[PDB]
């Protein structure tokens, strides 16, 4: 940002000068890497068995696609080295807009309570918090938090006014984070080649002593392959330079 | 009295585990004693906590 | 369940090779087992009894 003052009156002073100032930009990256598996297997097998087993073998490697692209944008688990925007985690914790949750009674740092303190850290940064990724045991938990009676302290349901999402593919990283909040506006999701299926039958796979040629072999294999980027708005805004959209509730790690 | 751990409190706790081990709880079996129990348990004032 | 992984790009690099993976099943069977009683009784009490 620009930075103006309080000039005075003088034609010989070093006050009454109108100091000058600089705005600046600055670049963000989608850059497309590929994610992929191959899943070999005897064709005698396929002949076999009582089920499609090439369905059921690309459905879940579709599945276990969609699982990196969870492991890197959120906890940064084998991020590839071109995505040079932090992971979510990451993020939120140097631009130190991690808040400890509090567990036991009804409480400032509660699960609604430290939700509610890291959507104010991420507005007084300047950005608009609309979004909440958690585990299913958030769901589980709010429903139950006591007040200091043993009653339930949040009945109605309290997380109003952000988009809420589950994670159910096991990319969730419990000891790391409780949830994300975040301003949705700022991340973006490159998709460059949605999951993708090639049927091999003719391909060679390792080199050496490794080396499967499927066809001697009377093997087949499905190769799935993506192309994904990840992108996140870390930018000035009218609070100042260097503002992260994101911010993270961590686990209750204290002992009663 | 009614705590984290009470009849509901344990049962929430219980189906959590199951939904994070991504299956989907559905059922509770249990003796005659759980209705009555849970028609019973008090807050810290002695009101019912469980009228619902 | 299978593992995918980010691959990279090249014609030479030990890099750039789409890795291998696998699926898996397992077995469960249900077994017959015999569940029983006999019941003895006098059959002049069966005679006698003002009841089936």
């Amino acid at each position: 940002l620009p930075e103006a003052d309080w000039v005075g009156e003088s034609a010989t002073d070093p006050e009454g000068v109108i100091k000058t100032s600089k705005v600046t930009w600055a670049n963000r990256t989608l850059v497309a890497e590929e994610v992929a598996v191959i899943i070999p297997v005897p064709e005698a097998v396929i002949d076999d068995a009582t089920v499609e087993l090439l369905t059921e073998v690309a459905e879940q490697g579709g599945q276990a696609i969609g699982k990196k692209l969870d492991q890197a944008v959120m906890f940064g688990i084998d991020k590839p080295a071109s995505w040079v925007s932090p992971a979510l985690l990451k993020a939120a914790t140097d631009a130190g807009q991690a808040i400890a949750h509090v567990s036991g009674v009804a409480n400032e740092y509660d699960l609604v309570g430290a939700s509610n303190k890291v959507a104010e850290q991420v507005a007084l940064a300047g950005w608009a918090p609309d979004t909440l990724l958690s585990s299913l045991a958030l769901r589980y938990q709010v429903a139950n938090v006591r007040d200091a009676d043993g009653n339930l302290a949040f009945r109605d349901g309290s997380f109003l006014g952000f988009n809420t999402h589950f994670n159910r593919n096991g990319a969730w990283s419990p000891e790391s984070a409780v949830a994300f909040i975040a301003d949705s506006s700022r991340v973006k999701i490159g998709v460059r080649q949605d999951i993708t299926v090639k049927f091999l039958d003719q391909a060679t796979l390792g080199t050496g002593d490794n080396q499967i040629n499927l066809a001697e072999r009377d093997m087949v294999a499905l190769r799935l392959k993506a192309r994904f980027a990840y992108v996140l708005g870390v930018s000035a805004t009218a609070m100042g330079a260097n503002k992260t959209p994101v911010g993270v509730v961590t686990p209750d790690v204290t002992p009663p």
